[PDB]
Order: C-alpha cells, then sequence, then structure tokens
C-alpha cells in the first residue's frame, strides 16, 4: 500500500486509540471493507508478558497490529463465539501512506482528538475489516458500556452509590462537569442489559435522544444520527426531522418505526447477554482489582487478604479484569435491509450484528482506572445534598 492509495480512502470515525477510513475506491480487495489505523497519543511490556503468558502467539507478537488480531482471535473470540466477532486482515502500509492519510483527514477530525493525537506514522501495519455500514443500508452503532451494578467485599463504606447507581450515570456528571458533554445522558445501560424487551426499548430511545457517543446510524454508510468520532448534543428538533427524512423509502411509512426495529433486533438477538458475561468478568471491581495489580507487578501496595493470593490466583483476577476492560467499552453493529430477520407497514428485515473496538487494555491502565473510578464516586458522593 503506497502514497497515492491514500485518496482513495475516506474519513469514517475514530474512538480514543484507532482511525477508521472507508474504502471509496473501486478495487476488488477494498470494496466493503474499512482501514483501521493506530494512532499515537502524546511491543508488550515484561508484566504484560506475563499477564497473557497463557497464549503464546499473542505475547510473541512483533507489533501491535497483529497484537489486536491474536487478542481478539485467541482470548475473545472463544468467548464471544465466532459469529459476531471479526479479528480483522492485516495489511502493509508505507510511512507516506500514513502521513498522506493522516494530511487527508485532520480536516474532518474533531479539534480535542487532534490535539491529542495523530496517526502513529511508524507502523508498518494496519488492520483491514469488514464495513458493517454495508450487508439500501442501515446500520446503527450502539456503544453500551457496563450494563451491571458491582458487589464487591472491597468497596468502602464511603462509597454506598456505588452498589445502587450505574457507572454511567455517575460518570455523566463528572463528564459535564470537566464540559465533555452539554446536558446528562438519558441512557441507562440497566435497562439495555435488563434482557426485558420493554426495557431495551426504553434504551434505545434513549439512545436516540441524547445520543453522546453511545449511539450513531448511517445510511450506506454515511452518518445521518450521532457525533462523528465524537459526542454529539441532544437531538434537537431540527436533527429529529432530517434523520426522520433520512428514513424515507427504507421504513414504509418512521423515528418511531425505526426505533421499534432497531429495539426488536437488539433484544431478539440477545447479543447483549453474552457481552454481559464477559464484562461480569471484573467479579471484585477496581477497588478490588487494583491491590492483585500490586501484587502482579511486584510493588508495595499504596492503597493499603486479598494479598495473601497465590500469584496466579493474583493474575487470573487481573486478566479478567482487563478482559471485561475490553467488553465495558466495545461497541456493537447492527446492519439492515429490507432466523435473523425482524418485522404495522408489515415489512421484514434481515439484520447481522457484530462486535467491533475489541481491544486490549494495557495493564498500566490499571493505575489510572482505579485513579477515575476514585474521582467519579467522590464527585457523585459529593452532589447529593
Ligand atoms: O474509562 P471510560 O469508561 O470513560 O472509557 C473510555 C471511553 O470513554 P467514555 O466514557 O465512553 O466517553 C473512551 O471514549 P472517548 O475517547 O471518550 O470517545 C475511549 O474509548 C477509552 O478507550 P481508549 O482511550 O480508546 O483506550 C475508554 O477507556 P477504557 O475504560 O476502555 O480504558
Ligand atoms: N467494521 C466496521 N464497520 C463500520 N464502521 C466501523 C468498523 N470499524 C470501525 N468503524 C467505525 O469507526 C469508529 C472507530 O472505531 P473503533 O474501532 O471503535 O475505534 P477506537 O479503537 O478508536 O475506539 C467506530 O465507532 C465505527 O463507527
Ligand atoms: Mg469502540
Ligand atoms: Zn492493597
Amino acid at each position: 500500500l503506497e502514497e497515492k492509495d491514500a485518496s482513495d480512502w475516506i474519513y469514517r470515525g475514530e474512538g480514543g486509540a484507532n482511525l477508521v477510513l472507508a474504502y471509496a475506491g473501486s478495487s476488488p480487495l477494498f470494496v466493503g471493507k474499512v482501514i483501521r489505523i493506530q494512532k499515537a497519543r502524546r511491543v508488550l511490556t515484561s508484566d504484560e508478558q506475563h499477564l497473557w503468558r497463557e497464549n503464546n502467539e499473542l505475547i510473541s507478537s512483533p507489533n501491535k497490529e497483529v497484537l489486536e488480531q491474536r487478542y481478539v482471535q485467541n482470548v475473545i473470540i472463544p468467548l464471544l463465539g465466532p459469529k459476531h466477532v471479526d479479528a480483522g486482515v492485516r495489511v502493509s502500509v508505507s510511512k507516506e501512506f500514513l502521513e498522506c492519510v493522516d494530511k487527508k483527514v485532520t480536516k474532518q477530525r474533531p479539534l480535542w482528538r487532534v490535539n491529542a493525537a495523530n496517526v502513529d506514522t511508524s507502523h508498518d501495519s494496519a488492520l483491514i475489516l469488514n464495513d458493517h455500514s454495508l450487508f439500501d443500508c442501515i446500520s446503527v452503532e450502539i456503544k453500551p458500556k457496563c450494563g451491571f451494578l458491582p458487589t464487591s467485599r472491597f468497596i468502602g463504606k464511603e462509597n454506598i452509590l456505588k452498589t445502587s447507581v450505574s457507572r454511567f450515570k455517575m460518570h455523566q456528571l463528572l463528564k459535564l462537569e470537566y464540559i465533555e458533554i452539554s446536558e446528562e445522558s438519558e441512557y441507562d445501560p440497566l435497562d439495555l442489559f435488563s434482557g426485558s424487551k420493554e426495557r431495551v426499548l426504553e434504551a434505545i430511545k434513549a439512545l436516540y435522544s441524547t445520543p453522546q457517543n453511545n449511539f450513531r446510524v448511517f445510511l450506506n454508510g454515511s452518518l445521518i444520527l450521532g457525533g462523528s468520532g465524537e459526542s454529539t448534543g441532544r437531538t434537537s428538533p431540527e436533527i429529529g426531522y432530517a434523520f426522520e427524512d433520512a428514513l424515507k423509502g427504507f421504513i414504509q411509512s418512521r423515528t418511531e418505526c425505526f426505533l421499534q426495529l432497531v429495539s426488536d433486533a437488539v433484544y431478539g438477538s440477545g447479543v447483549l447477554d453474552r457481552l454481559l458475561e464477559i464484562q461480569k468478568l471484573d467479579k471484585l471491581d477496581i477497588e478490588g482489582a487494583i491491590h492483585c495489580y500490586y501484587d502482579i507487578i511486584n510493588q508495595p501496595c499504596p492503597i493499603c487478604s486479598l494479598h495473601a493470593l497465590p500469584l496466579d490466583e493474583s493474575l487470573k483476577i487481573v486478566k479478567e479484569y482487563l478482559i471485561a476492560a475490553t467488553a465495558k467499552d466495545c461497541s456493537i453493529m447492527i446492519s439492515f435491509q429490507s432466523g435473523d430477520y425482524v418485522s404495522p407497514t408489515n415489512q421484514t428485515f434481515d439484520y447481522k450484528v457484530h462486535f467491533i473496538d475489541l481491544s486490549l487494555k494495557p495493564l498500566k491502565r490499571m493505575e489510572s482506572y482505579y485513579k477515575l473510578d476514585k474521582k467519579i464516586i467522590s464527585f457523585y458522593n459529593r452532589k447529593q445534598k
């Protein structure tokens, strides 16, 4: 892949860690593909090698692309089944390709995403996945987050709100406080993962209203609702109307029909149940896991029973924490086009559900995970009153 192929890629979005471009070309090699490119903010550490030592191919990975590839394949797939997970094929890229591509997209990237990161033009590799906004095609991206309450004996007396109130809902307050969002989200993950149909519908309405970085809709691969590479403001009446109009033809009628159809899809695919069992791989909560983290790296625990545990035990706990970290921050894409089908307008739609962004979380991140958790609850406690 060379500098001149850069033209054949168009901006599609990004998260904290990767840039994503869809193919606008004619090449059979790349039709229906997106290209996923790692960013450098501004291979495995010794402790990681040991943590994930159970998979040897995984920890001998030469670069980060093959790393995520094997992670998903060897650690995640066995857990979520391969029907909705794609580990993505690896492709070679040149420096001038990434540089040029990076030059190209800056214009459509959000400002604070540009301040924080660019493309890591030092990588000689990049991941090619299937464009899930392509089966007319209406795809929907959901970022569910953690859909459960912690229950740990390791959550302090001073933190009696963490077993009652979702981490999402507490985080909304902090986000708002640092001018990262404009108004509190109506979305509640507990509704989405509730495994009740009525309550999934509730969550999907809630997502439509205040989408933030949790909800997005694409027509033939182009954003029609939701922020581009970022969070977006509440859906205003102008937004409502233009999204409504973007629907014509697809929903024979429209917005409420669409949300019902999304709700029925999610629910009847039970794709969120399996995801939830993985998230729940966080059996102790950070307030528990962090102690094990300090044993692992053989550092005296600054935070101070959990320490009386065998290394292998401590290791599996921090391992599964990170694995749940991954499930807690992945996303789901559901493709729609007129056993996996959905049905007033009398239409029946086919649909496909995929997992995206199953990224391996850096072990070092256990420290800032604890720092942030600490910050979330102490800000939520203060507020009540
Ligand atoms: O810590 P969280 O729960 O806020 O999750 C982060 C997400 O924030 P969110 O609350 O969804 O707005 C966050 O999303 P944004 O960057 O805020 O769009 C990232 O996806 C981040 O992962 P990473 O930086 O790409 O490795 C996420 O970090 P991890 O928890 O996966 O390490
Ligand atoms: N296979 C795919 N099909 C369609 N869109 C995708 C695909 N992979 C990524 N994207 C788009 O690009 C965005 C960034 O993807 P993601 O893998 O979440 O990046 P990050 O690792 O930075 O969080 C996603 O939110 C999604 O809309
Ligand atoms: Mg993601
Ligand atoms: Zn400790």
